[PDB]
């Protein structure tokens, strides 16, 4: 089997991407944030505290003839941005782009933090990291990909995120028309439950490439590119007026600037992030100070190849017995 679904930016900055997901019978379609940095499929629901729901579409398990309470199971998650959610669990039928999993754990939110409430466009998350990170207790549950894997034509999914435009998540096949050149594959460590890999270095604009190992995670659920302070300083030093602002919470730059590109290494291959991808707009409405899309990972504890980086590539998440990651230009 295969599946193919379009993923759409939630706003003009590409702060996140939503992909429609069918849950239950008859189908209830929710727009979920596909997140290769976590491993829970959770949704706003009929059980979510009413004051914490503000415009999201909810899953109502009582209206689904295939929903079954997973007795005794609960979940609770906290994300890198400080947001969180928790609740109980149903199993139900879940389909993404024509690919159907029966008996998928659907984690129903009883509580969500303010950040989720405040984002009317995201109805929940669909985790695509390794199932070892799944938070369901006392019986850990599998991700949608893990459940689908054996049925797929090939045990892979691909992320093809757009810049200020829709893109695609495919399951079970590699669309050879969706990228240019060849796909360069690179080793993955699953030890922390992430799609963790090592970039071979970087360049800033038309500068020379610096060969250096940068361990990080491919994370579709993180907006920006978080890299070591040395790398980030070298980037922003090429932008007149750029500075790290403790009050704002990262690097800012004059909105009048033209940003240089940033290149990262994948083996001997190179992915180029155009400068415009690194512009996240005014820090506040009407400001002439703009927020940078490359930020320091210092104090996160891990480097994160978030959407800023991933949207510059066609990315293969290869879930073969020994997982690997592939990157191509597009």
């Amino acid at each position: 089997s295969t599946g193919s679904a379009t993923t759409t930016p939630i706003d003009s900055l590409d702060d996140a991407y939503i992909t429609p997901v069918q849950i239950g019978t008859p189908a209830q379609t929710l727009n979920l944030d596909f997140d290769t940095g976590s491993s829970d499929l959770w949704v706003f629901s009929s059980e979510t505290t009413a004051s914490e729901v503000d415009g999201q579409t909810i899953y109502t398990p009582s209206k689904s003839t295939t929903a079954k309470l997973l007795s005794g199971a609960t979940w609770s998650i906290s994300y890198g941005d400080g947001s969180s959610s928790s609740g109980d669990v149903y199993t139900d039928t879940v389909s993404v782009g024509g690919l159907t999993v029966t008996g998928q754990a659907v984690e129903s939110a009883k509580k969500v933090s303010s950040s989720f409430t405040e984002d009317s466009t995201i109805d929940g998350l669909l985790g695509l990291a390794f199932s070892t990170l799944n938070t369901v207790s006392p019986t850990q549950q599998k991700t949608f990909f893990d459940n689908a894997k054996a049925s797929l034509d090939s045990p892979v999914f691909t992320a093809d995120l757009g810049y200020h435009a829709p893109g695609t998540y495919n399951f079970g096949f590699i669309d050879t028309t969706a990228y240019t050149g060849s796909i360069t594959y690179t080793a993955v460590s699953t030890k922390q439950g992430f799609w963790e890999w090592t970039s071979t270095g970087y360049a800033v604009g038309s500068g020379t490439f610096k060969s250096t190992s940068i361990d990080g995670i491919a994370d579709t659920g993180t907006t920006l590119l978080y890299l070591p302070a040395t790398v980030v300083s070298a980037y922003w030093a090429q932008v007149s007026g750029a500075k790290s602002s403790s009050s704002v919470g990262g690097y800012v730059f004059p909105c009048s600037a033209t940003l240089p590109s940033f290149t990262f290494g994948v083996g001997s291959a190179r992915i180029v992030i155009p400068g415009d991808y690194i512009d996240f707009g005014p820090i506040s409405t009407g400001s002439s100070s703009c927020f940078g899309g490359i930020q320091s990972s210092a104090g996160i504890g891990i480097n994160i190849f978030g959407d800023v980086a991933l949207k510059a590539a066609f990315v293969v998440f290869n879930g073969a017995t020994t997982p690997t990651l592939g990157f191509a230009s597009k």
